[PDB]
């Protein structure tokens, strides 16, 4: 099957990365990092806090100064540095996939084939934009010459989640750097290791010091310090809606820093009677169960037209019973662990609520073993809108299936949530596909597929699933600050 | 459907240059006719090379750096276009009546479709005038680079007889919104509505020389435009054959920019899963609208075998319900062809269909004692090598063909030098997307046909055209890009 | 030419406007509205509070529903409705200019010639965008058809200041409606009247009920209710940086509503020795003194190169002594009153601090007259960076003039502020104009002019002067929510 | 400046079709020369109509719906272009050496400028491949409308001899990034570097038929491209005279789309307040770079009266510092003209200057015993009616003229059928903006000259061109817009 690392993974990078150098935490404190499949400690990482964030921000600010190498180099050269970084990640693909799998509880085949490929491709996409970011010339009323500059914003604080550590790192730094910003990155406490390896590559690629700085640490300490910092121009955060609210609040209270948020969801699928049933079953399944359900876009409410509901459930249950739980580095394993005990506990609790509230348990419904954080793939049918499992983001391998008869009513039910990250629509009918996708209050709507994400398209939430968009052309806007320059002239001509 | 309460009086018949009326330099005039009755409506000044030359000088002068048209706010060019739209709206009854009478165009369509299209298109174009923007560009090196999307200059615009008013606006709207000046040559058959619009251009307050209108013939006035050494751009809508000559003359003269919207032989592909009545109705509309006199006519309808016989049957039933007569007469649902030359060409192609073994299902000859009426005609069992399957007919003549293989029918649909438009009829998402992607056609309609709007670009693939008109994209063709690159001591992102 | 209203202005619209009908406040309470030139009470206006906001939001939500007239009408028809509204405002231009002047303390000639013309032109500009808002088709990796929809966001709460009540009303509703949103508008407590007249014209134009709702009232009541409302999708606010922070905070705490802010400034001008001196004096003067200094963009720090400093001051003082203070409806008056007693007091307090801290008072420096809130046009020279008058936004007719010798240093001084709304650069040199304007941390930089604002160009702040941009092509983005639709297909072709 | 350590061995001399090397159909070959020495470097297969026909069939096949090139990810087209850039970088010494030897091009410029420009341009184009996007459009009525910016198809690309490698990349980069297939005809004088690049195109992994290269003459292979019935678009850089013939043949044949980058007679306007040394230096570079063999050559320098004499003085001093010889020889700063026909034409124009009374300040004749060397030549007191003021020289011949009235000199600068570029030298903001706005030129440089980059669009006004190359805007010309309009039951905003 796939290539593997022929030598044992040695963890080398564990410190705070500022000005292209490695730093101990100011306090001297360190924190442990674990393998969630085995509960073994992999290493200790420097514990960044407010004081470390402050150093990083000073370094990022200095690198952003007018006249600095990063501000004065050709846009095309920023692009070239990003392309070079992509090449380096490609070179270290085995190492990074192995590290990502070990630290993140992520199936190795997925880490190698999906995550690493996504990283490389996304970086290369971003590189291409650097010298194609353009302002406007504007035919303003009066005798004036008016143009706009789409400048970088400045120092961007970027807070990265644990579910796709490498991919999310690139999703953030790629556009930020392509646009000419400098960054202070705070990877998730659970998964700092791949980010720190990437930092070694950032130095190797030749980025000027201070352009990228990485501060491992906890949310309420390092993350909060970023969000309330008086010299950070922008914060980007991916994670829970609850923390998203606190970031936005702290931005308002501190220096009115710009904010982009990619938060939770409770994304619905609507499966019409005319759908290709196998395709719908398969995508809805993938949509819920990919990476042990640990995706913001998880297809966590599947609404199925009455006449095909029983068959849909049956095929979904068959598909869910085929998994082999274990160490994600082990060939033959097809489901890894949840990231940590807190997530594991929360998932089991929500599964209990489902049983208690009268959802029909079709398979799974409990833990698997004591070692690491494994949850049996679980399917609930006859789920109703008022159940906790129908309302709350689970972030685990738990599928909810519901029936509908009225299309108008099921669109209302799909939209009746504060969330709005994504949705899926399954039908062969042109008119239905277009009109349903238009009516759904979701940032991405998939038609006859699910979970198809690419660097070329903008991604983000409606309502409380997010503020702003990442990637594609549109996502680049959020890493620029627009300046209008209006020059008096003696006479204009069209 | 309001009507004109008074008899239409023809007032504007001369050459319009510098907001004034001129006789032709030669003194010659030409007659203009009502194609339904064959009566002569009036005589119009016959513009030729010398008249074109006067118009071009006027347009050039109005385009000079420092002139009112060059120095006014872009928003004010917009205001002028909006005002022109309001004036056309005010004169809607008059214009629809004139368009109907001169053009052989059903009054209800003239009033409800052509005039509305005109007004809406002008208002759309008006809105772009101060939203045309260049770029600032992060060039390598210590430089500040920007672009200006300037007007091109003097644009010669040659307009056809089938949609005289709409096509006039389709041309002048974007040209003027972008800040060009124009020299317009309306079709010999249908100059009258354009000359009325010229009176409104003056009333609206456009500076003199910004719009000039020179009626006359193609080989004289039209050729003079295309070979003129001080015209920066020519735009032409008409036959592919004349399109070729325009492009050639452009190359030979001063390398003027060229946009062309030419003929078609547009196919429809009707799959077995299609809503059959919807397909029959849109394919029917697609071929028979305005007596078949549309570049986009749905002139090859390919129908999957299993529904072919029923499709033909319903199409024939639909085609036998027309009432032929004067397009000003309420209850008439098919007018005349524009003139005797077209009429003759259409009857000749109908004859070729009979001769080459197509099945004549209805119609197939002329109608009546006066004017140029052709019976609505349906041919079935048409094959790809027949003249009626290859040549643009421009008459009320429908061709229906069968297919069994989707892959093969796409090849057949694409096997033409034309490529203006096409239609796809199916309920299936995948088929709709993949078929529309595979068709070599500038506009592809799905479960409809002939849906045109000012918001979307329109134009041909292959020999159906060069460039696009309208929408955001169409505006590009009326601008000339200038890059300005300024040395600076040091740049910052 | 200056036509006037031939009849006495009769105040007719004083109620809350919801669903194209006039409503009393839920509480029954009303508040007085004044003429700041005379201190006389013009009328009483219904005092909207949380409960009134709630009714307005329900109306706006209902009008935004999928399948509603506002959602299903042609984009071009939204545009037509906006153009029609512009025509109606043009029809009522005398009435509106008179009302704006009387209620706002705004010079009639400026109200009629500038504000009303700006309103009409802005609306017409926005109308033209309605059917030119476009998404993308995107050549995503894999066998997919991807497109985007630039949908309206939904219910937009819009909070308008008292300095340009009509112009700011249009600046907000024009783009919001052009994009297809519905709105709940809260005009300033001081100046609700012109907005309520515009509401009558919104109804007359034929906008569907609930598309535009207007709730007069106070900031901490009605304004706070908007900013914390759980069913408002977006809030836009123009006003003080202090309130801006509270809005952003409440957005974060409530439902993560999108936020745009246009806040204060302390905008600098930099006048080089090679500048056209009369032009620079005139524009810097206009920049500070326009509408009694009551502009967010006021040119409130003028830095002048040493060799021309004394002459600059002299000419500035001569220019400032030519005003005639009085009722802004009186022909010949060239300076009106400040909006209210609170502003008046604040301005006089800052003028006192200037004297006290050792700025040189060149002219003015105190109040004027027996009625209304008049402040003498005041010029301070020898201002230094640590003085209150150099740091705090004054919002009155108070000009600060300072000297510099080093261009590098003065750029630092210009940038050394949390503000960043705008700036001015005065020089004949190409290189200086480009490199200085690039270096300044300001949203709009004027070269050899000042205060040139148009609907065609984006406008907004860097740093704590704002979040986002208003108007131009770019400003429209902030009133759309991007939806990506990705459709599985059997095979794609380029 | 690294150099090639081994002797250059010429390996690729054949026609490149379907990633294979072909002999000419006729069997004929043509010689290729070193212009510095007149020695024959090799013989190259002489492509003609029949070879063009094979190449077009290969390109057409590679463009078919469902082919690898049509179906691959846009990002993968980009990757292939990036890989090609890496391979050119690997072979930089070889390519620079070959370009210098065959093109008479100074080695340092070949290595530092041409090769770097090639690599950077390709990398720029690569980045656009997956960023080419259409639109979704809020059309009136119950419809869903979107556009596809498709590749056009088979693009014939005719390349000049002055910048063989750079111009090759300028053409194929955007064409391929957009998804087209190409048939490339390099200049008869300079086919060798293109054929080496073809080997790299294969090595990079482009599918067969995506790029085809047919060496040969203009009136044979070039004319066959321009009149071919299955080529969708032709792009040509070269003389205005041939440009006209290409456009004419396009019109006569199949109405293929046309982009042209032609000659110029580009003016500079130097104001009294200019940084004089900067202006002298850039105007000098502008006219003398690559022995004056640039379409954008700054061939009319208008200088304000009060600084005219000094401008001339400094220009003459600058022109007298060259060392003429073999462009591979270290220390040489001026190479030969490309061939005898150019050499003769240049000397003839220099004679006309003397005859018509221009003041010869330096140079004015040939140099050396072998190869086509012309002394760097400066004329002052040039007037607008002289041949040297009107005709494109394409040699190291500088024309300097005086003006007093700015309004008048703008008219003089604009009084030409050409309009490729211009330069404006001033420190004044207002002058810089208003003069650049008033000039009828595609690129206007302010306080610099000849600053070209892949990020900015480039092309001519008037008879200096049709369309733009490079930048965002240049990509439009390698796409064909398709509007797809789908009927739906009800739309929502
Ligand atoms: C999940 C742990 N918690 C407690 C609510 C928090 C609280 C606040 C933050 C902030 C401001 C940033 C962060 O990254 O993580 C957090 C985490
Ligand atoms: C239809 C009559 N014919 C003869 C082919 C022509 C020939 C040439 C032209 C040209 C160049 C322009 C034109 O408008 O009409 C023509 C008409
Ligand atoms: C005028 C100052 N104050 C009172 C503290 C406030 C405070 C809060 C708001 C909010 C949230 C919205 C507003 O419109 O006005 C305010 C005004
Ligand atoms: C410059 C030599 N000549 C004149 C015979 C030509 C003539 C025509 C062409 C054409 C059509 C294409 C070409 O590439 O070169 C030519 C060169
Ligand atoms: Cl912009
Ligand atoms: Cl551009
Ligand atoms: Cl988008
Ligand atoms: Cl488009
Ligand atoms: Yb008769
Ligand atoms: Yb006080």
């Amino acid at each position: 099957d796939l290539p593997v690392l022929l030598t044992d993974l040695k963890i080398q990078y564990t410190k705070i990365f500022i000005n292209n150098e490695w730093h101990d935490s100011v306090s001297g404190k360190k924190f442990p990092v674990f393998n969630p499949a085995t509960e073994e400690e992999l290493c200790q990482v420097e514990e960044g806090d407010k004081e470390d964030v402050d150093k990083a921000v000073k370094a990022a600010r200095q690198a952003f100064q007018i006249g600095s190498p990063w501000r004065t180099m050709d846009a095309s050269e920023r692009g070239r540095l990003l392309y070079k970084l992509a090449d380096l990640i490609e070179r270290d693909r085995l190492l990074l996939a192995t590290m990502e799998s070990m630290n993140g509880g992520k199936l190795y085949s997925n880490a190698y084939l999906n995550d690493l490929a996504g990283c490389i491709k996304t970086l290369r996409y971003c590189a291409g934009w650097a010298d194609k970011i353009q302002g406007r010339t504007i035919p303003i009323d009066g005798n004036f010459f008016t143009y706009t500059r789409h400048e970088p914003i400045g120092v961007c604080g970027q807070i990265i989640p644990w579910n796709f550590p490498l991919v999310m790192l690139i999703w953030k730094i790629g556009p930020a750097l392509s646009c000419g910003n400098t960054v202070v990155v705070k990877p998730a406490e659970q998964t700092p290791l791949t980010a720190l390896h990437v930092a070694s590559l950032i130095k190797e690629a030749g980025f000027p010091p201070g352009v990228v700085n990485i501060v491992p640490g906890y949310g309420p300490t390092a993350g909060a310090a970023i969000s309330s910092h008086m010299d950070i121009d922008k914060v980007a955060f991916t994670g829970s809606t609850e923390v998203g609210k606190l970031i936005k609040e702290a931005a308002g209270k501190s220096n009115l820093k710009r904010v982009t948020l990619e938060l939770g969801g409770k994304s619905p699928c609507i499966v019409l009677a005319d759908a290709d049933l196998d395709n719908a079953v398969e995508f809805a399944h993938h949509g819920v169960f990919y990476h042990q359900g640990q995706c913001c876009i998880a297809a966590s409410r599947i609404f199925v037209e009455e006449s095909i509901y029983d068959e849909f459930v049956r095929r979904s249950v068959e598909r869910a019973k085929k998994y082999i739980l274990g160490n994600p580095l082990t060939p033959g394993v097809t489901q890894g662990p949840q990231i940590d005990k807190e997530q594991y506990d929360k998932i089991l609790d929500l599964i209990e609520s489902g049983k208690k509230e009268g959802a029909k348990l079709e398979c799974g419904g409990g833990p698997w073993g004591n070692k690491g954080y494994f949850v049996q793939p679980t399917v609930f049918s006859n789920v109703t809108d008022e159940m906790r499992i129908a309302k709350e983001e689970i972030f685990g391998p738990v599928q909810q299936i519901m029936k509908f008869k009225s299309l108008d009513d099921v669109i209302k039910r799909a939209n009746n949530t504060f969330y709005g990250l994504s949705a899926g629509v399954f039908t062969k009918d042109i008119d239905k596909a277009i009109t349903i996708s238009s009516a759904l209050q979701a940032g991405t709507v998939w038609v006859n597929c699910y979970g198809v994400v690419s660097a070329q398209c903008p991604f983000g939430g409606f309502k409380m699933s997010g503020n702003g968009r990442e990637l594609g052309e549109y996502g680049f806007h959020e890493y620029t600050e627009v300046k209008t320059v209006t020059v008096k002239i003696s006479q204009k001509n069209s």
